[PDB]
């Protein structure tokens, strides 16, 4: 029930993160001679999130004060000296209340895969592509993918002749 | 259901990204000499915050007061001196709280791929870009994709001859 | 639904922006002799704040009072002497408070790219502008655009010559 | 729905400001011979805001008394000298509250781009203008804009040849 | 009943992450000279979680404060000293709650099986592939089935000539 809906949102998101790979794939290495394909691990977990922060007033220069009360008693006689201070303070502080819900369906890792052909020239010769294409092709496929790091996104393009 | 037209704004926000920087580098490199894909990273995570932001009262000068008694008293008899100081004041602070509902279908990180193609003269012989022309076409990018630091925008411009 | 009309609303402010750069842009550089396009950074989340300010009155000079009681004895017998000074003292504070609600649609930051053409002349060779040329174009799509530094926004404009 | 309004707002108010400026300087420049575009940053945040201002009473000579108790006391016995003054008061103070609502629609920052054409003689060279003519321009553009520096606005007129 | 429909939910996975597998790796192996079979351990147990989280506060530079009593008392007469600090302090501290629904139906762990076939050249004898292209083919099975080692993913590709 639930599930096949969840399967086919994912199904989808892969397939059109794969054409766009292919569209930009496409004209410099030709129709048919670049091939990919994308899974997804995605979040279905609902979850709710309530945060609060308070600023800290332990410095003087920063702490909001409402009401103060400083007694000072020094009955100097070191000699017979006696100091006494009693102090009272009441803050205001500083409130920030963050409420949170997370959306269902989000991306949490993406693993791609992506295989390119060899160049026949006009002769027919299968010659490999060159180092910087290969990296070229890497960086268009991680700026197609939306390669990010803190996903923990894994990308691998590898050149070879397709078959028959 | 919500998640198919969460996506379908998505592909929405892409198109006309990428129509944006299509309508800027078709003049100069012409048309279908340049060819662009957008993935946006969006945020449909409903955020909800309360701030409240109190003014720093420390200093004398800055203190807004209601009520102050000071009683003060010195007996001298250092010999036999005896000072003391009762203060207790109430403070009047300054608020400020602010409200925000942050808005669904922001954009966290956009990943633009541009591929453009070599120039062809009158003779018919592919002579690739130059670097300042390839630094103007990745400044016009950057302004028509709206790049940002903050949000962790990743823009590529490679340069290679288009197949047939 | 309403991430749709959010679009349309961001389309016709970019497509108003373009317009008001292309109308001063054309008489000088000539009809299609200049293409800009305009992306905007709008702001769809709603903010509601109350703002508190006191008036600081910690000089006696612009302190308002209604009760005032100060006690002062002076019992002298510097030998025995007992000063004594009880002093309460009740304020009346200056106090602004203003409630602002931020509209809803508002610009965050705007990005515009301006392409320029060459200038053919009756031998039809495309000479490419001068740098006070430039500067002029520069200033009259900054005044467009309602430029600003607080905003963050960003103009580039480059000349090259426009492809058949 | 309301974004609409608040656009066709702001494009009737430019227009207006464009006219108004296109007025002035079409009489001197000659019909056509002038072009100009208005920008307008606009003010649709409701805002509501009290004031209470307080009369400074500190000074005897300003402070206004509804009741006042002065007891003094002297016990000369310096030698044994006793001196105690006991002193209440109760103030009224002048008192101003003011209670504003801002008009939604107004005028934040406008920036207006100007440009004239060349004067083209009766043997029809294009003769540029001179100094003293683009500073009336200027005064004559600043003073139909409604130029202010509270705001921020800025204004730029450049002589340039109009294309034909 | 429910059991029916959790196996042909995992079957309707486990049939999509092979035909991923395939689609990438019959460009270059061939079509049929490649079979892949996938088993997915899932997961169907309901699990509901509330996280709370308390930012530490015993340092005094973060440390949140409402109101704060300091009775101090040094009666010197080390001699006949005596010290005496009575601290009260009330905190307000940073809380974070997380309520979390885990979706019902995730992976727990996958392990594929895949087996290739050999390389009949014209003449017809079945070379074996190198050791280059085996671990072009792990990576690439790698990147298809989402291999993640928090789940324990375990992958076996091995090369055989295929039966009649």
């Amino acid at each position: 029930d639930l599930n096949d809906a969840q399967l086919k949102f994912a199904n989808d998101v892969e397939s059109r993160i794969q054409r766009r790979i292919e569209a930009i794939l496409s004209p410099i290495v030709g129709n048919g001679n670049v091939h990919a394909q994308v899974t997804a691990q995605l979040d279905f977990a609902n979850k709710e999130q309530t945060e609060e922060h308070y600023s800290p007033n332990g410095d003087a220069s920063k702490a909001t004060l409402r009401s103060r009360q400083l007694n000072i008693s020094e009955q100097v006689g070191a000699g017979p000296r006696s100091t006494q201070r009693n102090e009272t303070s009441n803050y205001e502080v500083d409130r920030t209340i963050r409420h949170t819900k997370m959306n269902v369906g989000d991306i949490e890792r993406l693993s791609v895969a992506v295989v390119v052909n060899y160049k026949t020239l006009a002769d027919g010769k299968p010659l490999p592509l060159t180092a910087d294409q290969m990296k070229q092709i890497e960086d268009l496929t991680r700026e197609a993918m939306g390669f990010s790091d803190k996903r923990g996104d894994t990308l691998n393009v590898v050149n070879s002749p397709f078959s028959a």
